[PDB]
């Protein structure tokens, strides 16, 4: 076929009951979410070849960076809550892998701060249960497909985008073919 399980896709052996339909894992601490963020735009890509109003989630991870990724994860809980993931994922990428002025969870909170978000409405959040909530849910979707490497994207469960069975000589070529796999997947 024009598409084959261990070509462009692989196939969850232990499907996951009620998950999300479009569902992406990615660190701050990864360099190709990086990429897929500012240079691929992954995830716009892929939601201009879905269907309209289909849920598009995407989480953190705390694998990669230790104490500080831990601290990421609480933080895009924040975000999350907040709905100000557009606001701040470009500086937290930067922050973490361009200047490597993120060290610690207060130099996360300055760039909630910068991008606009009031420190008593951050702190409010960063301590809220709500957001301990958020938390556990981004990692409860990762232990159910048991995750060790980002950037991860999933199609309904049962589907895992398979990024190095793609042509990576061309970035454009890559991500529509991306986004066509997914858009092919969530098809099934
Ligand atoms: O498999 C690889 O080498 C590449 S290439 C890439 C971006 C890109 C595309 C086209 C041209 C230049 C760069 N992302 C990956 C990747 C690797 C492991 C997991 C997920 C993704």
């Amino acid at each position: 076929a024009q598409y084959e399980d261990g070509k462009q896709y692989t196939t969850l052996e232990k499907p996951v009951a009620g998950a999300p339909q479009v569902l992406e894992f990615f660190s701050f601490f990864c360099p190709h979410c990086y990429q897929f963020e500012e240079v691929l735009h992954i995830s716009d890509n892929v939601k201009k070849k879905l269907p309209e109003g289909v849920k598009m989630t995407k989480y953190h991870v705390n694998f990669m960076g230790g104490d500080l990724g831990k601290d990421l994860t609480q933080a895009w809980a924040v975000a999350m809550a907040l709905g100000v993931e557009d606001k701040v994922t470009v500086p937290l990428f930067e922050g973490v892998q361009k200047t490597q002025t993120i060290r610690s969870a207060s130099d996360i909170r300055d760039v909630f701060i910068n991008a606009g978000i009031k420190g008593e409405e951050y702190d409010a959040a960063w301590n809220s249960f709500v957001v301990k909530s958020l938390v556990a849910q981004q990692e409860k979707a990762a232990a159910d497909v048991q995750l060790r490497g980002v950037p991860a994207m999933f199609v309904n469960g049962k589907y895992q985008l398979n990024p190095q069975g793609m042509d990576t000589s061309n970035m454009d070529v890559f991500v529509q073919q991306y986004a066509d796999t997914v858009k092919y997947l969530s098809e099934k």
